[PDB]
C-alpha cells in the first residue's frame, strides 16, 4: 500500500532476498537487484 521511504538493509528489511521465496506483498524492493526484495525481518 505504497510503502514509506525505506530500503533493503536501511531499517528493518534484510540485505536482499529472492522474490522466488517471498511470502509478503507489502514488502520492500528498494536498494536491491531487479528481481530480489526484502520483508520485515526485525
Amino acid at each position: 500500500d505504497d510503502t514509506p521511504s525505506s530500503r533493503c538493509g536501511s531499517g528493518g528489511w534484510g540485505p536482499c532476498l529472492p522474490i522466488v521465496d517471498l511470502l509478503c506483498i507489502v514488502h520492500v524492493t528498494v536498494g536491491c537487484s531487479g528481481g530480489f526484495g526484502c520483508c520485515r525481518i526485525g
